[PDB]
Formats: structure tokens, sequence, C-alpha cells
């Protein structure tokens, strides 16, 4: 497996594609180009094959060679590594562009002394390598530019001097992936120049020495990265993709010969989810719903979604076929909250995604939740075969996906907006930041060889399976993933597929215990760091990560991120007095990504299960904790920062009213002073704002302590009453 | 000439798959297979070659070969193309499945004899079709599946008989995609069986005439549509891809190496429109033009759009129904983006129609006749002969109406096939106006783009290169449709359209000829004198053809459901004045028959429909969906309520006003039915009025009976008008 074959395998590429046509006695002018492209990395030589190169050993004037015999006199005409000019003629290597490339080098032994020849010959197989190979895979594109653009404005300019050649570095500007698509050839060269230098061992130092992130590039992408570029070449031939469909669907042809009609049941309702048959609803109501729904202004909630409100609405209809008065009446929400339930689709995988693994969640009705729960192990037992074979050395499956699963806060300026083609750089960065692991709770459906996204998919995972993972096949060239998969971020880019520009996300799986230890450790470092901040006392346990999903390492990191934000803008003793109030009642901070019906913060106090709340934030008074959901949009919010502060509005509300004395059981806003104020100055913030005196006071507090001071002072020429009222309580609770 | 590089072909295709491993007798044996294969349409032997298969011709047991060496003993039981069981160790022939295909045929010399043996020959390369080469490019679909169902569906039950197992014949219900899916080797295998019935000589006129449809479908394949099925085998691979791309690059080389920075701006803005600038808008206002902005209630009027809309309110965070909406007409020409091809598309190629300001209208002028210039080569070439070139197209471009039904409302992934069979109908023609972009190699489409264009080019098409591997073509493209089939692809369906570009002035003759044969129709039907001209087709664009057809349909519609005698009437009073009944597809603000009237440019008004009393026409714009109407026969019926309109009030006064419906007797029957019908007719008078018309004279008597009890005297204050006669 390790030298073992691999000295095999290169051994087998020399074979086929360098030819080696002397007549001064071929046996010392073949050993010596062995050694001479031995420097190579292997998988440059196997792409190569793959494009239909052939490397031509030969000796005297190369020019004179039957796969050089057509060029034209312009091409002839050439220049070497340092740009000195020189004549084909009267050269030693050449590569032929075309679709049908060869590689030229005049047989000789001077490679072995003469490291300038060598380098040369590098320089040219550099130029195969940028120019014929991963032209053919959109490459290079926006990672080698950031390393372009870090040269071009790099301080000591010996970078530049060694790689530039005078129209780069005349550039007026940063290199864009338009001048990219204008000077190719410009681009391809500085990458052969680097890769050169890089591959022949003496100018290597000078490589890192005064060109640090070129050597961190090609050192990188030669000793890790390239077999990537290799896979991907592969995955975009059709026989080749036919090949590898092929030998996993034989490899799990026992498996899928024993499986039964229940088996492949349970693979199907899996796939496709089971929508709420509208007769089951109705039998399942009494007259009085019966009544209570055929009479009810169902586009008139905020509690359902638009799928909800159109299904309910036909509901509606089939018992009808056998400024005042627009809210719901007082059981009629109720009602509602409880049919909610009973409408959403049976779906095996949001089920796992939702609790994170916790099928055992009270969220749902004991009858379903069982049935989730026989289903999920069936299927478990189900997928038992390992995809270990011995018909391949490593395994990529790939997965389109939305980034509104991760971040629908980031996925709304994802897109330029300009022009659709294109991925905003601002955005994509503050995406990848604190990217570095990912869990799956639940069974992740990918793709045997990479296929097309759809418009809302501008995530393209590349996924490399460990051999112990099990999965089962579908016919339509996907395996279905074994659930509780952790997941390693290897690379995160921008790459370009047919022409539109995607977030290639590199991932590697890995036990999904490793990820929970990580997530464990981090949790008890941010208490540490916050006990200590706050001036609580040591071991205090405050802040708590429920985290199961696929942006996981990003919701571990962001919560330092909201909470130092949070002490920014809040005064010190503001924010010690409530969150002291919090802890003497064992209260928690809740960062997750799972949703909060799942939370037991919430759930262990709510009276019945359809009682239950999701949304960016929640404050749970019984409990005195705050939960703010990650991969969510918050209404009217930019942040998460702004959705946690915004909670932190109800906690600050619900210790006012508890120092008021020993029974209120509400909420300062619930003073009949307030509640005049927000008569008066309800509508002057914003609209969510409007909701009630509760939601308003939040929204004016998140407000008046925003990063951006400007909308602060909005609160005071629009709500002057509430910037007033708001500021009293802080000082009541600061002086108390 | 033709056989010049067809027999030179097909020989080095023989030569790199065809290897004879027999005794010593090499050339007869070599010579028997040759005959044998040759019967075989070319494209199959170089389809197989394309996905790495190879043909042994060997000597007694065909198991015995390398290549069979390593197949289980269970694929060794056989079933013949009549459905009986073989053993391979016992018969001639074999098509081994997989990623390194291959076919092993025992050598005869009677085989052209031995009729029964040719034909398991045939079926077994006609699995290969099916089964090997076929299945990479998601075929056989649609297409074929309708011929399957015209099969069991016939009235007699022979093809069935000839062609079908049990397993289909069985079959409830007709074969669906469905069925397709999870009975892939039942199709794959009656398509290999139609096949060889059709291939071997003996057997094609049994095939004829026991499964007609069969043999058409096989007919049709084999002579010239399987041409496009190695097409799209190559458009999958990389290296074919790539070459084709490297040779068209080669042949604009000089052309790419002589653009100018102009040039190049010239291609850019053309892809990419440039939105309006905010601080280039407020800028132009200023004055007391800030102020009426300042405070208008922008989400009111109807003139306005979404995208419209949500710029204007945005330029009053970076500071009505009287003469102020009158500022957001003038304001609606200013906030438009740049967008050459759309103004083409809109005018029809008219670049000087008077439909925008003329700083704008300049400018448009200047950049199209620059691009006209640039592109000024032709694909033609010696590195290459037909080249197809591809494009993903949004069908609301072609037909909004059908297009908001054309995917399935529960399974996007599928194409309702009514609304397919409704598009597909009168398709055989259409013009690009503007500047086509197209991709070299077939690449994915976006969400709401459905149609997947196919084009074949002329040699004499000009067209300008771009780096990112697609073509622009010159604008005045003619097109004939030469085929519309529903194909998959990528786990989705789609419309593939298979077009051939033609002279333009070949397409624009055969529109003339139609304008000259509807009004010999109508002129006779009418009673109008022989030769006038009442109906005109502006036709430019895509989906000229319907444009086209569809003015037959419309008008047979409006005859048979409104009385003889009030149409003549109405239009002998239009034709007086010289009207038209104008059918087309460019924006009605470009026709004339409009803005030939306006006194102003921003008067200007686009729509569904449109009747002009000054002209006297009615106008009806094909390609979009009427924002209330639900077909484009209901679309004119409710224009003709307007030339009602103004013929009844011109009987009242044949010197003064025009329309009865301005007439104070008749807006009080506006104050108490008018909000009665349609919220379209709620409008105002007129548009109740000819809403009302419309629905009296409507398809559906059920449509007829509502404004009798739901306007009662609307309905008998029509009648009377019509009665003036
Ligand atoms: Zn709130
Ligand atoms: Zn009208």
């Amino acid at each position: 497996e390790r030298n073992k074959t691999q000295e095999e395998h290169l051994k087998e590429i020399m074979k086929h594609i360098v030819k080696i046509e002397v007549k001064g006695e071929e046996a010392v002018k073949k050993e010596a180009a062995e050694k001479l492209l031995e420097k190579v990395p292997s998988d440059v030589l196997e792409m190569y094959k793959a494009i239909g190169g052939k490397i031509y050993i030969v000796d005297g004037d190369i020019t004179k060679h039957i796969s050089l015999e057509a060029l034209s006199e312009d091409k002839k005409k050439i220049k070497d590594i340092y740009g000195k000019d020189a004549l084909l003629h009267e050269h030693y290597v050449y590569a032929k562009e075309g679709y049908e490339p060869v590689l030229v080098i005049q047989s000789s032994e001077d490679y072995v002394e003469n490291t300038e020849k060598a380098l040369n010959v590098y320089y040219e197989i550099g130029k195969i390598l940028s120019r014929d190979i991963l032209s053919k895979i959109n490459q290079p594109y926006q990672k080698f530019l950031d390393v372009l653009n870090t040269i071009k404005n790099a301080s000591d300019s010996d970078g530049q001097d060694l790689l530039f050649t005078n129209q780069l570095k005349e550039h007026p500007t940063d290199f864009s992936v338009e001048f990219l698509e204008q000077n190719s050839n410009e681009v391809q060269e500085v990458f052969a120049k680097a890769f050169a230098y890089y591959i022949e061992p003496q100018h290597r130092d000078v490589l890192q020495l005064y060109a640090p992130e070129a050597f961190n590039y090609m050192d990188k992408f030669n000793e890790q990265e390239i077999n990537l570029s290799l896979e991907e070449l592969k995955d975009q031939r059709m026989l080749s993709r036919y090949e590898k469909w092929e030998k996993i669907k034989q490899h799990y042809q026992h498996w899928s010969d024993s499986l039964s009609e229940e088996g492949r049941g349970l693979l199907k309702k899996l796939q496709i989810p089971i929508e709420p048959k509208k007769d089951d609803i109705i039998h399942s109501l009494s007259q009085e719903e019966k009544e209570l729904l055929k009479r009810i202004q169902i586009d008139s909630s905020d509690f359902l979604s638009t799928e909800e409100k159109e299904f309910l609405k036909k509901l509606q209809i089939d018992i009808r076929d056998s400024d005042s008065s627009n809210p719901l009446s007082e059981k009629e929400k109720e009602f509602l909250k409880k049919l909610k339930l009973d409408i959403q689709p049976y779906d095996i995988n949001q089920r796992l995604q939702d609790t994170g693994g916790l099928i055992d969640s009270p969220s749902i009705n004991l009858d379903v939740r069982k049935q989730y729960k026989r289903d999920i192990q069936n299927i478990d037992a189900l997928l038992h075969q390992s995809i270990g074979s011995t018909l391949y050395n490593k395994i990529y499956l790939y997965e389109n996906m939305n980034i509104n699963n991760l971040t629908a806060t980031l996925g709304a300026d994802l897109v330029d907006s300009t022009d659709n083609t294109k991925i905003n750089r601002g955005i994509f960065n503050e995406f990848k930041k604190n990217f570095k692991y990912s869990i799956s709770s639940n069974y992740m459906i990918v793709d045997i060889n990479e296929r097309p996204a759809l418009d809302n998919e501008r995530l393209k995972w590349r996924i490399q399976l460990s051999p112990d993972t099990r999965a089962g096949y579908l016919e339509n060239g996907k395996l279905i993933l074994q659930r509780n998969i952790g997941l390693e971020i290897k690379d995160v880019q921008i790459i370009k597929q047919s022409e539109k520009e995607y977030i290639r996300i590199d991932a590697k799986v890995v036990p999904k215990s490793k990820i929970d230890t990580k997530i464990q450790e981090a949790q008890l470092n941010i208490n540490q760091e916050w006990n200590k901040a706050l001036g609580l006392p040591k071991y205090t346990k405050l802040i708590t990560f429920n985290v199961h999903n696929r942006y996981a390492s990003n919701i571990v990191e962001s919560a330092y991120l909201i909470l130092n934000e949070w002490k920014n803008n809040i005064q010190s003793d503001l924010i010690k007095k409530v969150t002291n109030y919090l802890v003497d009642g064992n209260g928690r901070f809740v960062f997750t990504d799972i949703t909060l019906p799942n939370i037991a913060e919430q759930y262990t106090h709510q009276d019945e299960i359809y009682e239950q709340v999701h949304s960016k934030g929640l404050y749970v008074p019984e409990s005195r904790s705050i939960l703010l959901h990650g991969p969510s949009k918050g209404v009217e919010l930019r942040n998460d920062s702004e959705g946690f502060i915004h909670e932190f509005g109800h906690a600050v509300d619900d210790y006012a009213g508890y120092l008021l004395d020993k029974n209120q059981s509400d909420l300062v806003t619930n003073s009949k002073k307030f509640i005049d104020i927000f008569k008066e100055e309800g509508s002057n913030l914003t609209s969510y704002g409007r909701t009630n005196e509760a939601e308003f006071f939040a929204e004016a507090f998140r407000l008046m302590h925003s990063t951006d001071h400007a909308e602060r002072l909005k609160v005071q020429k629009n709500a002057p009453k509430t910037f007033q009222f708001i500021n009293d309580q802080i000082k009541f609770i600061i002086n108390s």
C-alpha cells in the first residue's frame, strides 16, 4: 500500500508516457531522465497521462521531432525561465500545447549537475500543470490569486522581483478573477516559475526566502492538495465516473440483494418525506375543532408558515363542502399551535437534525416520536456495511448544499446581486473564518460523482470517507451514510464550475467523538473566561454548547464573539446584576444549532407539547435562560449579537420587574406606565417591536446598545419616552 | 464527396475495435464479419468505440475467450431474442456489460442465410445501443415511451405479440416515466428487439407489418437522429469538449488578438446590463422634481413593477393618482437598466423606434452598430464540419402563459405533459432579433431554464468568441425547428429543442406568405374587399411561428362566439380608418399603430392587449401573460369590446365624442354593477364595459350566465348596444 505499489505506480506512468527515442544507445539516457522526472509529484504525471500527454526523450534538434513538426514560426521563438530569448531549434526542452500535448526533452546527463537546465525543465512542466492540466478544472483560481496579491502587496518586494514580470509588477490594483480571464498566460507563468523554484532542490530555499507565500502555497499544494486536483480531473471524465459508480455498486451488491421489502421501504421514505393527508387530519378533529377550523382566519396567524397556511386553507374548504377584528380568538391561537404539530411532514432526517440525535426529545407527540425512533434504529441496523474495499485507495463523495442550512444570516448576502454567477468575497471570508469542524446528526445522502447544483445550493462539499464509515447504496449513483458522522474541514475556497462560482468545502470524515470532545473543551474554556470577566464564582456553569450539526465549530466560536459585543455595548454593573440573577436560578446562556423546542431549558417548563417556540432567540423566565439558535436568521437583525442582546433585553425586563417586590410574576413592561408609553411610541421603532410591550422594550434595548451609535440616537429622537424609560430601569438595577 | 469521408472513416473504426481471433482463414472470416457489421449504422460502432467497447470474432465456445473469462456462472445463462433460454457455451453471440464492454461473435459464413442467428446478433448489438450507449445520455426516454404506448394501444395487438413480453402486456395503464425507471431492462429490451427486426433485412417487413410505429421510429433513428446521439455522447467527454473548444478558439485567434479595449468593453456590457445609479437619478430631479417624489404613494400605481417599486421607494429614503402619477410614467423610462439585448428584443430590431428618450435611443444605436461590425467573422472553417452550439432558456421568454404551468405543481423535476404538447404544437420556426449568447459545449441550466436548445450553425453565421467557452452570434438569426422532445438530465426533465440556422429572409418569407393567406381567408369570411390589409404579423422573436399560427385560432374563437353582423359592422369601420389586427412579439410601445399617435413618449402602454382609437387597431402581444385574462382568445375579445365601445359612441354623434362608455348616461350604470364582476372591470367604465362584453361571449356558458344574474342591467344594456345595426 505505502511505497509498496506506490513505486510500482510511478513506474507504470513512465511506462506509457515516456518514450526513449535516441540513437546513442538508450540506457544511461533513460536512467538520467528517470532521475529528472522523479522530483516531479507522481500525480502531475498521472494527470498528464489522463490528458493524453506524452513525454518524448530524444537527442539532437528537438524541433525536428515528429510531434513538433507543425509548429508555427512564432512558436519556435521562445523565452527561458529567466525571460532571456532563445530559439527552440537550439534549446533542450519544450512543452507543446494543444489537446494532444507532448513534452520533448533533449537527452543528456547534464541535468544532474546543470541545475539551470533542470530548473528550466521543471519550469516547462510547471507550464504543463498550470496551462494544460489545471485549466481543465478551472484552476488556478481565487486561491492562487490571493497568493499573487499577497506578494504584489508585500513590503519586501523581493518576491515580486523573483516571480513577477514587468506587466504584473505594474498592475495598478490587485489581480481579480477578471484579470485572470484575459491574462491567463501571465498567471500561468508565475505559477510555473514558483513550481519550478520549489521542485528544484537548490532554488527551494531561494523561494522560501524571497517568496514565502509562494513557497507555502507550493509546499502544501505538492505535498497534499495535488491529489485532490487529480481526483477532480478524474471526476470530469465520462468513463472514470462510470467505472467508479460500477465498483461501489458491485461492492454493495450483496447488501442490495439482501434487502427486504421493509428495508427498501425505509430507505425510500427517508429520501421522500410523507406529506400529511387532508382526510386523515380531518377525521382526527372533534366536532368542536371542525367548527373552529372552518371559521378561523388562517391568514392572520404568525405561528404558521405559507405552506401550512395553504394546507389548512385547503382543509377549511373540505369542511365547507360538506379598526378591529383581526387577531386570532382566545382559543383559536391554541388550536392552531396544536394543529401545527399534526401537519408537519413525516421526515426522518429532519427529525434527527432538529433534535441533534436526541430522538427521545419530547418536542413531538409520543406516538410520532416512537415511530421515528423505530425507523431510525431499523435504518441504523440496515447500514452496517463499511465503505472499505479492495477497489479504491481513497474515497471521495460529494454534496451540494444550501448555505442557509448553516447560516441563513450570511446566506442572504452571499450572492453578488449584480452578477448571480459571483460570490461576494466579504461574506465568503466571514463564512470561512471559524469553520474547522462539522457534525452530521442525520443520514447524509451523497453523490458518487459530483453533480450540478440547484440555484440555492452554492456549497460544494468534497468528502473523504473513512474506510470504516458505514453506508448504503442507492441506484441513482448515490450513497446514504450512517448518522453521527464527524467531519474535519481541511480547506474552504471559491471555485468555478460551469462558469459559476461556488464555495468548495474539502472535508475529511473522522470519529464524531473526536469532535464532541473539542466542543466539550470549548464549553469549559468559555466558562472559565467569563466567570472571571463577570466576577462569578469559580466553577460556575453559565454557558452551554448544545452543538450537533454541520456548522458546528462556528456555533462555538461565534459565542465568544457574541458575548464580547454584549460586554462592550452594555454597562458592566447591568450585566453583572442581571447575570447574577440568572445564575441564582441555575440559568444558562445556550448556544445551539438544533431547534429550540428540543432544548431542556425550554421543554422541561412547558405545560403542553404544542406550547413550544422556535425562533432566532428566546428567554425562558421559568429557567432564567437565554437560548440562541445559530443557523436561523432573525427578523430585523443582521447579527447573532443583536439577537442575543435582544433576548438579554427580556432578562433585564424580568429582573427589573422582580426587583419591584416579592411577587408580580410579570415584567416592568407590564407596568401601567410602560403600557401607556407603548401605546404612544409603540410603532416608532422596528415593526417587530410593535408586536407588544415586551417586544417593543426588547427592541428598544437592543437598538440602544447597538455597535452603531447612529442606531442608538434614533431611539432618542423617535421614542423619547422609551429611551428614558429603559435608562431609568438600568439605573434602577445598577443602583440597587 | 459523400462516401469520401465515410468508407475511409468506418474502416478506421473496424481497424480499432474489430479483433479477428480465428484459426488461419483470416480473410474469409474477417470479410464475413465485415459484411455482418456493415448492416449496422456506422454511428453505433463509433459510439461503442467511444465507450471503450471492443468486438471479437472467434471460433468455438465463445465463453472460452479471455474477455469473458471472468464471467460469472450465472451470466452464462442467456435468453435469445424470442425469450428462449440458451447456454453461452452453446451460443454464438454475447454482449458483456460493464466499464469495459465487449461483444463476442462466433464466426460463420451463413449469417445471410440463417436470418434467425443474424437477428440475434443484431439484437445483442441493439442491446449495446440501449443498455451500454444510450443509457449514458439518459436515453431511451419519453420519445421512445410514446412509441411503446402507441403500440400497446394500437387497434391490432399484432405489435404487442411481436415485441412485448408478458410484463409489458399485463400492464394495466400506459407506460409512464416511472415504469421506465423501474423496468429499464424491459424497455432497453424492447428497444433492442425493435432495433434488431429493423436491421435484419429479411425481418424489416415483419416489423413494419405488425409494429408500424416501431418501424417508423427505428427508421428515422438509424437514418439521421442517431447522429445527434453520437453528438450528445461526445459532449460528455472531457477531451472531446476541449478539442472542439480549441479548434473554435484557434479559428477566432486573429479576431481575438485584434480586439481593442473598446471592443472588449462592448462585449462585456452586452453580457451584463448596467443598472441605473441612485446618485445619477436623484441629481436629475433637484428642485420641485424631488419635492414631488418626496411624498408619493409608491405601492399604489399599477404602472410600475416590483423591482421598479423598490428602486423608487429607495430613492425616497435618499432624499397619488393625478398629474403626479404622470411623473412616475416619465421616471419609469429613466430607471430601466441599460440592456442592449433587451432593447433589440423589445423593438424586434427596429432600433430607430421612438419608445425611449432620444439620448438613450442614440446610445443604443451606436453600440449596436459597433457590435454588428465587430462580429464580422463567420464560423465556417477548414478545422471542422457541422458545428452545434447550445443555449438554456427560460420558457417565459417564449410564452409566459404556458410557462406558468410547464412545471409539475408537486414534483418540480417533472414537466406537465399537457402544457408540453401545447407548447410544441405549432413551433416550427424562430427568429433571434438580439445577440444569442451560446455555449460551445452544453452546460447545466438555471432553475427557471427548462428549455435546452441544440443549434446547428451555418458556415455563414457570424460570431464573436469569448474566453469562457461561449460564442456571441450576430443578430437577425433565422431558425427552423427540427425536433422538440422531453429529456432527462441530472434528475430533472427538460425540453430539448433541436434547431437549424437558416437565412432570416427565408423565415420572413414564411411569415409574409402567412399574412397574405390569413387576410385572404378573413376578407372572404368578413365580406371585405379582396386585397384589404386587416391582419398584420409583426413577428421578430424566438417563438415566431406560434404567434402566426395562434392568430388563426384566436380569430376563429372570435367569430364563433360573436354575432357575425356585429363583427362585420365593427371591422368595416376599422378598415374604413385603415386599422389593423396586429399580432406581435415585440412590446406594444414599439408597434406604430400606438406610438405614432402618442402625444408624449412616456404615455406609452405595454400589456397583453391594447386598442388605439386614433388608428382603429387592436394590438395583441403574444409572449406575455395577461395579468387578468386566461388566454389570448380572451385577451383579443376583451380589446374588441373596446372597439365596440368606440363604434357605438361614433353612432351617436359622428362629429363629436367617441365612446359610449364616456357618456354620463353609462357612468351611473358603472356606479352600481361596476364592482359586480372581475376586479379588472372594476377599474373603470371602459374596462368594465370591455370586461362585461368579454364574459357575455365566453366559450363557457357558465361565464355568460353570471353576468346575467350578477349584472342584469349591463347584460341588457350591451345587448342593446349590439342592436345598433
Ligand atoms: Zn423578544
Ligand atoms: Zn381593456
